């Protein structure tokens, strides 16, 4: 069941009119000969140049969307799209580049694939929706063979070069000339009625249609993640760590118990509201206040209407207390509220381009989450950085300079002169905290919040 069978079939009506007389009856076997390469029955790691839908799906972070369009087939030049907004056109003999020849062409590809990628995976993932051109063009830009490793690392094989007759990663690529083992999967094979357009847009507004390479690219990609990460969730999918995923959660956790803790004592609410993630605890777990939860997964597709959340009849007054909306995306937060909120448009290796403005979120699980949508926000107002501590002024056991901050909100710093141990604890917490914003996260609270009602929880 792990790959995807050469003697699976493949249905072939959505060639066949770039390929006029196609066989109706084709394999994959037979169509990777058709596309002019041979597989010589080799057990070497590469038993196929397609992949199922859930080894794509493992391979998220690798998906390039691509598309090629007759511009006049060997007579004439044809225009490449990727899903990166990239159009280049060869020639036989939005960034929309002139014709130039094959040899040139595979180049510029190397290069690209190699800057968008070498921080996301170990492959690429063609992601088509084939009507011919597309595929028998990649004999111009792609070799196969035996699954290898890069002559300067012990990363995997993505590139070759005819020039030296070597074998590159992503990272070490650069002068290299063609594309080694790609993957590709055919959107088209999932069993859709009409063309990409009409199935994209009953689901995505964001990406429109010029009738050009690269936003068939796009679009078929987008069309991809609703099928398989906005309607379908999969949580039971792990991921590889590429990047600070570690210490993005690390601080998302001290963070989160940092507000709640200083919003109870500030604020003495009698009740607090914890609506979303039905595995939570108690990220506060020594607080005074009455804790009751409310069970919801996340939100993948459209935010959460509060009327929904909330109504349809619990300690069922949500106006009582405060509700803590941790990564719950709702459409709009009551005043008594506070929230952590993902902001989609945020660039990462960990965020990647989703479907109908929203983001593809990949720490550990990913997550599709819903367009950022700034009048979620209307009833509280951006949350000040601080760092409070009730913990006794005690060093025990990092070279100093003493610390000077109004946001340091300690018994020393009241007395006029932060001790070590709160220096080193502040410096820490100010770290997570940029970690966690530069991370893409947004933090908002109820009007009322006021740091200076700290200052009395020590006299
Ligand atoms: C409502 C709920 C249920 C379960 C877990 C969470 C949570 O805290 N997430 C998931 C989504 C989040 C994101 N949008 O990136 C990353 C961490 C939220
Ligand atoms: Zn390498
Ligand atoms: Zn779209
Ligand atoms: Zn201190």
């Amino acid at each position: 069941p792990t790959h995807l069978s050469v003697d699976t079939k493949f249905k072939t009506e959505g060639l066949c009119v770039d390929i006029p007389g196609i066989p109706k009856d084709m394999t994959y076997r037979r169509l990777i000969s058709m596309m002019g390469f041979k597989m010589n029955y080799q057990v070497n790691g590469y038993p196929n140049m397609f992949i199922t839908r859930e080894e794509a799906i493992r391979h998220v972070r690798a998906w390039i969307g691509f598309d090629v369009e007759g511009c006049h087939g060997t007579n004439l030049p044809l225009q490449l799209g990727f899903s990166t907004g990239v159009n280049l056109v060869a020639v036989p003999t939005p960034l929309m580049y002139k014709g130039l020849p094959w040899n040139v062409v595979r180049i510029k590809i190397v290069q690209m694939l190699s800057d968008t990628l070498k921080n996301l995976s170990d492959r690429v993932v063609f992601v088509l929706w084939a009507h011919g051109f597309e595929l028998t063009s990649m004999k111009y830009f792609v070799k196969i063979g035996p699954e290898r490793t890069c002559c300067l690392c012990d990363r995997r094989a993505t590139c070759f070069s005819t020039a030296s007759d070597t074998y590159a990663c992503w990272h070490h690529s650069i002068g290299f000339d063609y594309v080694y083992n790609p993957f590709m999967i055919d959107v088209q094979q999932w069993g859709f009625t009409g063309n990409l357009q009409s199935n994209h847009d009953l689901y995505c507004q964001v990406h429109g249609n010029a009738h050009v390479a690269s936003c068939d690219a796009i679009m078929t990609r987008c069309l991809a993640v609703h099928e398989c990460f906005v309607k379908r969730v999969d949580w039971t999918i792990e991921y590889p760590i590429i990047g600070d995923e570690l210490k993005i959660n690390a601080a998302c956790r001290k963070v989160q118990h940092m507000v709640v803790k200083a919003a109870l004592l500030a604020d003495k609410f009698p009740v607090l509201h914890d609506i979303g993630n039905p595995k939570a605890i108690k990220c506060v777990p020594q607080a005074d206040v009455e804790w009751k939860f409310y069970d919801a997964q996340p939100c993948s597709d459209k935010a959460y209407k509060i009327e929904e959340l909330f109504y349809s009849y619990h300690s069922d007054k949500f106006t009582d207390g405060v509700c803590l909306f941790w990564n719950c995306n709702v459409d709009r937060y009551p005043a008594n509220s506070i929230v952590c909120r993902f902001d989609t448009r945020v660039l990462s290796n960990l965020n990647l381009p989703g479907c109908d403005g929203g983001s593809l979120y990949v720490n550990k699980h990913a997550f599709h989450t819903p367009a950022f949508d700034k009048s979620a926000f209307v009833n509280l107002k951006q949350l000040p950085f601080f760092y409070y501590s009730d913990s006794p002024c005690e060093s025990h056991g990092i070279d100093y300079v003493p610390l000077k901050s109004a946001t340091c909100i300690t018994r020393c710093n009241l007395g006029g002169a932060v001790c070590r141990h709160h220096a080193n604890e502040y410096r820490l917490y100010l770290d997570a905290y940029n970690m966690m914003i530069s991370a893409g996260f947004s933090l908002w609270v109820y009007k009322q919040f006021d740091t200076y009602n700290l200052w009395n929880t020590f006299t």
